[PDB]
């Protein structure tokens, strides 16, 4: 299908014979599911995101049906806030990111979807993250007024400064909206700005 980003891109998946809800997440390298039992052996791993790391169980070669499309690959199981389908499985089902509903660039998900943005008169690299509600940019001395906010990622919450009505040009496409500034490991463009540029998931 084609999926717009005004709402979280939640879909039903089937895994181990059970149905679950999960977020299609272009900003995730891997697929991470809440605690459950899976057939087969697993091994311990750590994965990270905002706020640091969690311990997970890695299962390899697990069949997963994602909105009716078949994948077989690695599933990490542990205390993730949200079930997420990451690039390891999105690539198996042929998912791409498309600007302006496919009139604009197509971004495949073989590697992290990093693009150039312009914000506050600076050029920066940022990850297009369909699993992010909001846009989070690394500490940057923006002039002007802000309000405090906390935002939560795989390893916890971080404190950020919320700035409103900030222009952000994304690969040449002009957007304007709320930007959160704080200590993220990667600059993140979230749905609040992806929607303004007509970005869709397609598979
Ligand atoms: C779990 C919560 C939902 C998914 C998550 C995906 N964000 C990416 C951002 C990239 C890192 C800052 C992420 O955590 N990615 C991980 C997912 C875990 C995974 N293993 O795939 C990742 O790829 N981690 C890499 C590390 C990044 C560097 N890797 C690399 N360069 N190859 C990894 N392998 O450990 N979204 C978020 O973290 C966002 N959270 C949200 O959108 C919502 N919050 C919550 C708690 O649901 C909203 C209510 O605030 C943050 C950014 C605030 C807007």
């Amino acid at each position: 299908p084609q999926i717009t980003l005004w709402k979280r891109p939640l879909v039903t998946i089937r895994i181990g014979g059970q149905l679950k809800e999960a977020l299609l997440d272009t900003g995730a390298d891997d697929t991470v599911i809440e605690e459950l039992n899976l057939p087969g052996c697993w091994k311990p791993k750590l994965i990270g995101g905002i706020g640091g790391f969690i311990k997970v169980r890695q299962y390899d070669q697990i069949p997963v049906e994602i909105a009716g499309h078949k994948a077989i690959g690695t599933v990490l199981v542990g205390p993730t806030p949200v079930n997420i389908i990451g690039r390891n499985l999105l690539t198996q089902i042929g998912a791409t990111l498309n600007f302006c509903g496919g009139g604009g660039p197509q971004i495949t998900l073989w590697k992290r979807p990093l693009v150039t943005i312009r914000i506050g008169g600076q050029l920066k690299e940022a990850l297009l993250d369909t699993g992010a509600d909001d846009t989070v940019i690394e500490e940057l001395n923006l002039p002007g007024c802000w309000k405090p906010k906390l935002i939560g990622g795989i390893a916890g919450f971080i404190k950020v400064r919320q700035y409103d009505q900030i222009p952000v040009e994304i690969a040449g496409h002009k957007a304007i909206g709320t930007v959160l500034v704080g200590p993220t490991p990667v600059n993140i463009i979230g749905r609040n700005l992806l929607t303004q540029i007509g970005a869709t998931l397609n598979f």
